[PDB]
């Protein structure tokens, strides 16, 4: 795939989800820029749909594997970039403990010179008195590690990790994500050796929107295999 190459430079970025958590529907927009050659993604999303019944933070994973900087020595284990342009399903399970679950789908691809990431979320079994709908969680950074391992039998890769949300009393909600991604077209892609995905968060709020939102600055760097 010259997919790599369609990063090289500052790409668009579009964002759009449609949510259902215990029957409370909503949706989000989100804009901004990706730079892969830094790892860098710069975003805001609004909730269009007035108040987002659920964390910001809880959402952070669903709402672009694809900016992710790959060191040169490990291009050949990018499969991101290797399904574009025609892209990518990623579905997850995230499972928040002693609470509900969000089941995800979404497809990533361009539209023109436009990366967009369309998302449907589903959530079950939530606690309406919980830490997630009674809104009882920090609005702050989530970094850490996303696991990745080919699935050579869906052409793919599989991924997990476990996101520790900070709650309002200090206790840690943990979020165990089961992710699953398989190429749009029928083309070659990378299918990678084992590493991890590295990611750095800001997280913020623009004090002149009055719509519920979060802005964003990741940085994204591939690593776990050296040299």
């Amino acid at each position: 795939s010259k997919g790599e190459k369609l990063f090289t430079g500052v790409v668009p970025i579009l964002v759009e989800l449609d949510g259902d958590v215990n029957g409370h529907k909503f949706s989000v927009s989100g804009e901004g820029e990706g730079d892969a050659t830094y790892g860098k993604m710069s975003l805001k999303f609004i909730c269009t749909t007035g108040k987002l019944p659920v964390p910001w933070p809880t959402l952070k994973t669903t709402l672009m594997q694809c900016f992710a900087r790959y060191p040169d020595h490990m291009k050949q284990h990018d499969f991101f970039k290797s399904a574009m342009p025609e892209g990518y399903v990623q579905e997850r399970t995230i499972f928040f403990k002693d609470d509900g679950n969000y089941k995800t789908r979404a497809e990533v691809k361009f539209e023109g010179d436009t990366l967009v990431n369309r998302i449907e979320l589903k959530g079950v079994d939530f606690k309406e008195d919980g830490n997630i709908l009674g809104h009882k969680l920090e609005y702050n950074a989530i970094s850490g590690n996303a696991n990745i391992t080919a699935d050579k039998q869906k052409n793919g890769i599989k991924a997990y990790f476990t996101i520790r949300h900070d709650v309002e009393d200090g206790s840690v909600l943990l979020a165990d994500h089961y992710q699953q991604n398989t190429p749009i077209g029928d083309g070659p892609v990378l299918l990678p050796d084992n590493h991890y995905l590295s990611t750095q968060s800001k997280q913020s709020k623009d004090p002149n929107e009055k719509r519920d939102h979060m802005v964003l600055l990741e940085f994204v760097t591939a690593a776990g295999i050296p040299l």
